[PDB]
């Protein structure tokens, strides 16, 4: 009987997800009406996606094996008097995802508390590099354990950095390899032209990032809920858990 015991809260569980995500579905197709001002469409978009992104992150991570898709915070997004919204459910500051991850590949959506960015990430026993991308449509500065920025040629937007952010993220997955390269580059600091390298090969890798936002997010959301239908228990209790953490 706890066989069944526990499968109707498994059903209850992925209903309320689903529920959500058509919710989510709705508000969108409403927020896209003739009628609605565009900016206010943006500022109402703001929870919707914030609310979705850890769904998104789950299904897509699901869908393309390998993603190792996690979301990220910085301090000022510990900083309730400074940044714009909260962490979306789940993030982890990235100090304590340095420290305690398990070693390996993953992509990020990394929140500043302002903008939210894609990255990859590799963790080794040699150390972990981190190579943010960063839509600039600060010469020679270096932060951080390593740390790279790569320009690209997007529009830098308040309103749709999350859903961009996932969207390079997936492109960062398609190109594991380049990045990987970046990767050892950015670890082989000693080499004389290191400096050149890194800075060459930042351009091109920016190029092949660049090479819309509402479609994108309609998309994301039809694959989550599409995904969400057949998801097992433990995933199902994790997105869960993870929509409750978001009110």
């Amino acid at each position: 009987g706890r066989q069944a015991g526990q499968q109707a809260t498994v059903g209850r569980l992925r209903t309320q997800v689903t529920g959500f995500l058509s919710g989510a579905l709705g508000k969108l197709q409403a927020l896209s009406a003739q009628n609605m001002d565009p900016e206010l469409a943006q500022f109402r978009v703001l929870d919707v996606d914030r609310a979705i992104m850890p769904l998104l992150i789950v299904a897509e991570n699901a869908r393309n094996p390998g993603l190792n898709l996690v979301p990220l915070h910085m301090d000022m997004a510990e900083d309730e008097e400074v940044r714009t919204q909260p962490p979306m459910a789940g993030s982890r500051h990235i100090a304590e995802f340095v420290a305690s991850a398990r070693p390996g590949r993953y992509r990020a959506v990394i929140d500043d508390g302002s903008h939210t960015r894609a990255a990859d990430i590799r963790k080794d026993a040699s150390g972990t590099s981190v190579i943010v991308v960063d839509p600039l449509r600060n010469v020679n500065m270096e932060f951080g354990a390593k740390c790279a920025f790569i320009p690209v040629d997007i529009q830098k937007s308040f309103f749709d950095c999350r859903i961009l952010s996932l969207s390079l993220a997936l492109k960062m997955h398609d190109k594991d390899d380049a990045f990987a390269a970046f990767h050892e580059t950015l670890r082989n600091g000693g080499d004389p032209s290191h400096h050149v390298s890194r800075a060459q090969q930042t351009e091109e890798l920016g190029a092949t990032l660049v090479l819309s936002v509402e479609q994108k997010r309609i998309a994301l959301l039809n694959r989550a809920a599409s995904y969400v239908n057949s998801a097992p228990p433990p995933v199902v209790m994790r997105m869960a858990k993870l929509l409750q953490d978001s009110l």
